[PDB]
DNA sequence: GCGTAATCTAATCAACA
DNA sequence: TGTGATTAGATTACGC
C-alpha cells in the first residue's frame, strides 16, 4: 500500500546535501526551489530532509 | 516558513470524511485517487487522515 | 478564537538494488 | 542484505 520508493541520482543528492550543510530546516520556499531544480515532489524532499536530520 | 494553510470546502471534506469512514488507513493508490478528485496534493491527503486519525 | 492544517522527533517497516 | 516511507504523539499557529 506504500508508494514506489524515491529514487536519487548522484546530481540530485549532491544538490539536497549542499542545501542541506547550508541550512538543514529549510523553509516552504527553499523545498520548493530544490523542488523545481531537481524535479523531485517537495513531500520527497520533505522527507528527505527529515530522515537526514534523523540519521545525524 | 511554513506553507500557507490549505483550505478544504464543503464538498472536498465530504469526500474525505466519507473515504475515511471506509478506510482510516488509505493506501497511496487510493490517496492519488482522491488527489486526482478533489484536486489536492496528495501528501496534503495524507496529512489530513493523519490529523483525522490523531483527533479520533 | 478554535479547529485543524503543518512540522518536528522518535520509532519502525520495507523495497530496490 | 543493507535509506526512503509511514505512523504516532506532541506541538505551533493560520483561515475562516
Amino acid at each position: 500500500a506504500r508508494r514506489k520508493r524515491t529514487t536519487f541520482n548522484k546530481t540530485q543528492l549532491e544538490i539536497l546535501v549542499k542545501s542541506f550543510n547550508k541550512d538543514p530546516y529549510p523553509g516552504i520556499g527553499v523545498r520548493e526551489h530544490l523542488a523545481s531544480l531537481i524535479q523531485i515532489p517537495e513531500s520527497r524532499i520533505q522527507v528527505w530532509f527529515q530522515n537526514r536530520r534523523a540519521r545525524q
